[PDB]
């Protein structure tokens, strides 16, 4: 019970591109943010707040490896006003924005501390395949996109496994395999627990000249019965099943969850279907398939107009058996070997 409090939760997401501080509360917060020096500090003042257990716990959320925050102290500064003080490891350009309650979160105040390669993309948030035959004239450029991150945990298992962790571990195994393919070059939209907006993932792939885009997930249905792996490609004109339409809806809410402030396209979909099929065939040796064909729905991460893009449901984490499989090194590796083998079989 937290009806009485103003601030109800406080989270810090340390990452190399930016550290995010989130303060969640029952009413929209009036705040002021400013800087101090000797030592470099960022200070946030919050109004209509009484200090409590939650804000007092803010100091113990600061990890010894936050690239931005050396430490955080909090006090009542005024009978109305809490002051948060962040001692810094490097110069920052803070950006603060407020979010209305949505997706199960109450009011959120977000502060992102940026420094004063993916930085370039987040800060201008206000190309495509190179010429030649990928694989033969130059390497195939693959962009891996592990779903979610930071504030957005993704779907959560019955036994508490978070989709964000497992799709990252699976992306890392797959990255590691690819960097033994002489044929191949790999980038990642993220390689840590950070939140990346949906359009930034897409833009990263256009920016780094991807030949293939794979988005990796472990989503959830309300029922714990549906299980197995599955592969999706884009449709802008209607989903091929209610399951696919639903996952498009849940996956597109990511930007709300984590929090932020057309002749050539049909041809790209056709290639994506063909690449999706190759990948499905390899997942079918390794796992139950949820559906036996490649499906389509309005997935925002698959909107890159010039790049074949697919979304791989490694498995539905809503399912108890598949939650447990997703935690295992063997099954994560089988999934990684399957995507790779599918990539190779597409180029032949
Ligand atoms: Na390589
Ligand atoms: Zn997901």
């Amino acid at each position: 019970f937290q009806g009485h409090m103003q601030v109800v939760a406080v989270r810090v997401w340390p990452a190399s591109s930016y550290t995010r501080v989130t303060v969640e509360s029952n009413r929209q917060l009036k705040y002021k943010q400013f800087a101090l020096s000797n030592p470099e500090r960022v200070v946030v003042d919050i109004e209509d707040v009484n200090l409590n257990s939650v804000l007092k716990g803010m100091a113990a959320q600061i990890r010894a490896d936050d690239p931005f925050i050396k430490s955080a102290r909090v006090g009542q500064f005024d009978p109305q006003t809490v002051r948060m003080v962040f001692e810094l490891k490097q110069n920052v350009k803070p950006q603060l924005f407020a979010l209305a309650p949505v997706a199960g979160f109450k009011e959120r105040l977000v502060m992102d501390l940026y420094p004063a390669p993916l930085l370039a993309l987040l800060e201008d948030y206000n190309s495509g395949p190179q010429p030649g035959k990928a694989g033969r004239d130059r390497p195939i450029v693959i962009m891996l996109d592990p779903g979610h991150g930071g504030e957005d945990s993704g779907a959560v298992g019955k036994y508490k496994t978070r989709e964000k962790d497992v799709v990252l571990q699976i992306a890392r195994r797959l990255r590691s395999l690819i960097e033994k393919e002489g044929n191949m070059k790999v980038y990642m939209t993220r390689n840590e627990d950070i939140f990346i907006p949906l359009q930034v993932r897409v833009a990263k792939a256009q920016k780094q000249r991807a030949d293939l885009f794979v988005s990796i997930h472990a989503d959830a249905f309300t029922s714990r019965q549906p299980s197995g792996s599955s592969v999706f490609a884009l449709s802008t004109k209607g989903a091929t099943s209610t399951a696919a339409k639903y996952l498009a809806q849940t996956q597109n809410a990511s930007d709300l969850i984590g929090g932020v402030s057309d002749m050539v396209q049909s041809l790209t979909i056709a290639d994506s279907l063909k690449f999706g099929k190759a990948v499905l065939n390899k997942l079918g040796k390794i796992n139950k398939l949820h559906k036996n064909q490649v499906e389509q729905a309005g997935f925002a991460v698959l909107k890159a107009p010039d790049i074949p893009s697919i979304l791989v449901e490694t498995a539905f984490i809503s399912n108890v058996e598949e939650e447990r499989k997703l935690k295992t090194a063997t099954f994560q590796q089988e999934v990684a070997e399957s995507i790779l083998a599918g990539i190779k079989a597409y180029f032949a």
